[PDB]
């Protein structure tokens, strides 16, 4: 429960210039394998009660993206989409996978995942993803309402007091997208990366201005989601699990832009953006389900 207790069962190898910390429930086993992977503002610490569900199927394995959890900081303090696969993908090669495994992913974790996945595609054996970025959005007009002002303050000059001093990504939006309310051990344990002011908080300012918006940018990010939406789009030998978030913040978009998507099922689950707090129970389930579905 306490963050203490989570990073207790993880483990740290050095990647590239850093460090990661990772979750491995069987350390260098070739066994059915799932990679879950986090997004912003978040840490693998977003899949504790998730993970039990699918442990006794498979060695689970939980990275904390670097500058977050309890990975290493990075000194140039640059830690755009490009910057995070670099790390990710060094992160896959140095932890001793078996040749094919099943990606679990969230929010910008999807955004990586779906890159590794289109970048090595005779590793995928299948893929959940839920909250996820399926597509560039065509212009700010497709951002949900209630958030298109604060997102767009975050993406101009505002950015840098709102999040390096303020740290509004962790204290107003992260909450503000979980029904239920967090323990305190809960929220510090999202707070513990994050807790000195300033550059320490620059992966939650970089990434909304990530995302990718037609006719404003980034253009990079853009093209890299471009690239695996027309490859997912027609990925009839790759079984996807869309777990949909009733009500969500993004799901509803998502249904539309994978409706006709081959090979895909779709659960839905109770929770907003950070559905993992609200249904736990039930998303592991339903991956326990569908990899058991794999192994037939």
């Amino acid at each position: 429960a306490t963050g203490d207790e989570w990073w207790a069962k993880c483990k740290q190898v050095d990647v590239l210039d850093s460090e990661m910390s990772y979750y491995d429930s069987d350390p260098g086993k070739h066994k059915n394998t799932v990679i879950f992977l986090h997004g912003n503002p978040t840490s693998s610490y977003l899949w504790r009660n998730v993970i039990p569900h699918v442990e006794p199927l498979a060695r689970c394995l939980a990275p904390d993206l670097i500058g977050m959890g309890k990975s290493g900081k990075l000194p140039n303090h640059s830690y755009r989409f490009v910057d995070h696969y670099r790390y990710l993908s060094a992160w896959f090669d140095s932890v001793n996978l078996p040749e094919k495994v099943t990606i679990v992913c969230h929010d910008w974790g999807s955004g990586l995942g779906f890159h590794w996945c289109n970048e090595h595609r005779d590793r995928v054996k299948g893929i959940v993803h839920m909250e996820s970025v399926v597509s560039p959005l065509k212009g700010w007009e497709s951002f949900p309402e209630t958030a298109r002002d604060i997102f767009q303050a975050l993406r101009s000059e505002a950015g840098e007091e709102m999040v390096l001093k303020k740290n509004f990504f962790i204290e107003r939006l992260l909450p503000s997208s979980i029904m239920r309310k967090l323990s305190e051990e809960e929220m510090d344990a999202y707070r513990e990366p994050f807790v000195e002011p300033g550059e320490s908080r620059r992966p939650t300012l970089t990434w909304p201005r990530e995302i990718p918006i037609k006719g404003d940018g980034p253009e990079d990010v853009i093209e890299i989601v471009k690239s695996y939406n027309k490859w997912l789009s027609t990925s009839k030998d790759i079984p996807k699990l869309f777990i949909n978030a009733d009500p969500g913040f993004f799901s509803n978009a998502i249904k539309k832009v994978t409706k006709n998507w081959p090979n895909q099922k779709t659960v839905t689950v109770k929770g907003l953006h950070f559905l993992q707090e609200d249904s736990p129970e039930e998303i592991g389930e339903a991956i326990a389900d569908f990899l058991n579905e794999l192994t037939k």
